[PDB]
């Protein structure tokens, strides 16, 4: 009946500062905002197209937390599922991070970045850790 888009994005937390990633039109929202990645398999969950993905594609040593929340819209071409992932820094810095540009913002300035509506939610949740 509907294409169920499963996407998964990826927030990497260092000195209390956000990371920044412009991707194309296909992504939430990019002309405003938008976090870096968000594209699962149809094989591989959520979590393990990061851990895969982050491996090679950030060539990195990424590591996650935990699940930050699921959102889920509908769409004309399918259901567009954006989920966050709690991510931290590790020794190497991490890629595609200047696509956009050098951007680091607080926990209570990461709302100027105003995001989709599916990682809106997700955003905010941050701020309750102060």
């Amino acid at each position: 009946m509907k294409k169920v888009i499963n996407v998964v994005g990826a927030i990497i937390f260092s000195d209390n500062k956000i990371l920044c990633a412009q991707r194309s039109e296909k992504m939430s929202l990019p002309l405003m905002w938008e976090f870096p990645g968000g594209k699962v398999e149809k094989n591989e969950t959520e979590k393990d197209a990061l851990i895969r993905e982050i491996r090679e594609e950030m060539k990195c040593d990424l590591i996650v937390g935990d699940k930050v929340i699921t959102t889920e819209h509908e769409y004309d071409f399918g259901i567009v599922r954006l989920t966050t992932y709690k991510c931290t820094l590790n020794k190497e810095l991490p890629t595609l991070t200047e696509h956009k540009s050098i951007e680091w913002l607080s926990i209570n300035e990461l709302d100027k970045l105003n995001w989709a509506p599916a990682d809106i939610p997700a955003v905010n949740k941050i701020m309750t850790e102060g």
